[PDB]
Formats: structure tokens, sequence, C-alpha cells
């Protein structure tokens, strides 16, 4: 289907708050008359990139920022065009995030970090180490409770402990990303992943644990402990859960390092209303006013927007969420962010699942985030590119779709993409 001129379709995973979004949707309506549909696909970080490939899908799309390097070398995001003035209404440090190749690829809208949560009616002093959790446990499950439930199907959330004593995705070094080092293998994960790996061998946590088993288990009061980010704030205020929200436990005597995502907007290559998107996204969400509806339904994080972060501050749940932040890393943002999870969602899994060891799951997952097709040379490679960005500049009438090509380039590797990218530009006709 194609994507409809003079309507805004967005798309938001599920966690997020979709009920605040499309209320502020509503009064983008009732100000223009644009109707602005929201929704929230399953699997949507795999579903844009599929639909958008073939020109279609939706206006904007929202995820954490690690994954749009790889939409945007894909031809995927329009190139945004905030004014100086708008950028100073947004933390320095939130646009770095969308900054990919020396351009912004992306509205930064809120910073998310995992903390660790707790019940305080059972727990009023939550634990500073990870390796205290099992006598914690012992003295809970005395009482027909546990001490710590968390989503053990998403690498994100496990990541915090496997980088805390050295694990790391790829080596970071003048500023740049050697996608041939990955640190997933190291004597630091190998001790992370192990600790969590014998937390589940001796019955503190269970391999099946979901998103959804451990927000139930915590907001039922049935767990002292739950490992979550600012969106799960809402539903745990509905429970009446007495909680708090604190620094994440040290493991080996080095703080937890979580990744760092800045939840952010981008604006599909192929839409017809990218000014439609542009004015939506600077003058209604990125508002006091649209920010508030968006959090209101469930928190974003610590905003990008310096006038209502000013008020949002003040939460020691934000200032929580901080301190993690601090002691993390802003994740990458490059096109093999992808390769990475990937790998350590199946070493996770495997692991946990007491079927393979930690050694082979993490020796598997280095060999598996680092894989690539094969390279042309260097000189053949720059060739390819020169000629590709010329056809482009000549041959291509349509901006947006020049812009789209032009970081397509930038992602051939070999002669067959060379070949590909020239036939879809050969190919490409009237807009
Ligand atoms: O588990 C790997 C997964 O981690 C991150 O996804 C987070 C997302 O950033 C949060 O906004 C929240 O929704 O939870 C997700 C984990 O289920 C990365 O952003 C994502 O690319 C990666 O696959």
């Amino acid at each position: 289907m194609k994507i409809e001129e003079g309507k805004l379709v967005i798309w938001i995973n599920g966690d997020k708050g979709y009920n605040g979004l499309a209320e502020v949707g509503k009064k983008f309506e009732k100000d223009t008359g644009i109707k602005v549909t929201v929704e929230h696909p399953d699997k949507l970080e795999e579903k844009f990139p599929q639909v958008a490939a073939t020109g279609d899908g939706p206006d904007i799309i929202f995820w954490a920022h690690d994954r749009f390097g790889g939409y945007a070398q894909s031809g995927l995001l329009a190139e945004i065009t905030p004014a100086a003035a708008f950028q100073d209404k947004l933390y320095p440090f939130t646009w770095d995030a969308v900054r990919y190749n020396g351009k912004l690829i992306a509205y930064p809208i809120a910073v998310e970090a995992l903390s660790l949560i707790y019940n305080k009616d059972l727990l009023p002093n939550p634990p500073k180490t990870w390796e205290e959790i099992p006598a914690l446990d012992k003295e809970l499950k005395a009482k027909g409770k546990s001490a710590l439930m968390f989503n053990l199907q998403e690498p994100y959330f496990t990541w915090p402990l496997i980088a805390a004593d050295g694990g790391y995705a790829f080596k970071y070094e003048n500023g740049k990303y050697d996608i041939k080092d990955v640190g997933v293998d190291n004597a630091g994960a190998k001790a992370g992943l192990t600790f969590l790996v014998d937390l589940i061998k001796n019955k503190h946590m269970n391999a099946d644990t979901d998103y959804s088993i451990a927000e139930a288990a915590f907001n039922k009061g049935e767990t002292a402990m739950t490992i979550n980010g600012p969106w799960a704030w809402s539903n745990i205020d509905t429970s009446k859960v007495n909680y708090g929200v604190t620094v994440l436990p040290t493991f080996k005597g080095q703080p937890s390092k979580p990744f760092v995502g800045v939840l952010s907007a981008g604006i599909n290559a192929a839409s017809p209303n990218k000014e439609l998107a542009k004015e939506f996204l600077e003058n209604y969400l990125l508002t006091d006013e649209g920010l508030e509806a968006v959090n209101k339904d469930k928190p974003l994080g610590a905003v990008a927007l310096k006038s209502y972060e000013e008020e949002l501050a003040k939460d020691p749940r934000i200032a929580a969420t901080m301190e993690n932040a601090q002691k993390g890393e802003i994740m990458p943002n490059i096109p093999q962010m992808s390769a990475f999870w990937y790998a350590v969602r199946t070493a996770v899994i495997n692991a946990a699942s007491g079927r393979q060891t930690v050694d082979a799951a993490l020796a598997a997952a280095q060999t598996n985030a680092a894989a690539k097709s094969s390279a042309a040379s260097p000189a053949a490679l720059s060739g390819y590119k020169m000629t590709l960005l010329a056809l482009i500049k000549e041959s291509i009438p349509n901006q947006a779709k020049r812009q789209k090509f032009e970081m397509q380039v930038g992602g051939i590797r070999n002669e067959q993409d060379f070949k590909n990218l020239r036939r879809e530009i050969i190919r490409s006709a009237a807009q």
C-alpha cells in the first residue's frame, strides 16, 4: 500500500505511550485537519526495515537510536532539517545520538536507562551488589516470594551485567567503532553471563521469564525487585506497590553498565508528508504539552526537551535513571548493531537454558556479531562509490530520492552491492 499523502501514520513500540501520542495526533488534526494514526505493530524494529525497503510504511518511525544507522544506510530515512533555534531547545548529548556520518537522521525524544526497581515493603534497603542477591532470594523464598525477576528474553536487560566487568559491543577508540573487535567473549562478559546463568541454575531466576511474566510478578508483589525502564512505572503506579527506583547493583566491585537508548523519531525517506512530519515532531510533540501527554501515558524517561525536563528531573526516579545512564554508555548507532544484538540475544537464551555452556554461547556470539559479507579492495570500493554518487547527482531529479540513494552508497561493501544499487538508481522513474 502506498503511503497516503495528507495523513501521518506513526509507528511506536507497544511498551511506549502510544495513547498519549495519539492525543498529540488529535491536536495536530484539530489545527491542520490532517489525520494522525498511531500504531504499535509487533516486532517493530524488524517490521519497519522490511516494509520501508519496499518504499512503503509509516511516515514516522520511533525506536531507540541504536537501530537508526542501519535504517539510514538502507535508504529508509530522510535527512531532517531542524533550524538551529529548534536544536537549541534539546540537550546536545541527545542530538549526538541521532547523528550518523556527519548528518542528523532523527529527532531525539527521551533518554532511557534501566534501573533497579524494588518493593519497599518487601525490601526497605535494595542490594548494592549482584553477589548478595542469592542470599536475599533465600530469605524471600522462605516467605513464599522471591528476590528478582526481569526479562531474560531480550539481551538489553542482561547487558548491564555482561558489561559490568568488561564486556563490550565494539571497541571504541579515537571516536570510531572497530566492527572487527567485538567484546562479548572476553573475561568480563564471561563472568557476567556466568553470574546470570548461576542465578538460574541455583533457582533464583527462571530462564523462561519474559517481560510480561516479570512485570506481573513485581506488580502483584510476588518478587521484591525487577529491572526495567521508565515506561514500566505507569503500571507499577496502578498496582499501588510501594516501590523505589535506584542504581543497578555492582558486579565484581564494578558498576553495572546499561546500554542507554535515546527514543528517536525518524521520517521515512519515502514519505510524501515530510513537512507535515517535521511540523508534528517539532511543533506538537517536542513541546511541554506534547511530551506531557505522552509521559502521562507511559513515562518517557529524561526527555530531550530542556523546558520540560527541568520539571521531570526533580523526580528521584529520573535522578536514578540518569545515575544509571552515567555509569553506562549511549549505544552506538552504527549498522552493525543489529548483528550485535542478534548475537547476544542468541547467546543469553542458549546459555540461560542450561543446554549450552557460557563459553560456547559467547564464542559463537563473538563470531556472529562480527559476521559480514565479502569486501571489495579499498581502491575498487572507492571507485564504485564515486561512480554512484556522480550518477545520483546527474540522474535522480527528486531530492529525497537523491538523499536516500547517497546514504545507500555509504553501505556498499563490494561489487555485487555496487551493481544492485546501480540497478535501483537506473530503474528509478518520475516521482
Ligand atoms: O534486547 C535488545 C534490544 O535492546 C534495545 O531495545 C529496548 C528499547 O531500547 C527500549 O525502548 C525498550 O522498549 O525495550 C527494548 C528491549 O526489549 C535496543 O534498542 C534494540 O535495538 C535491541 O534489539
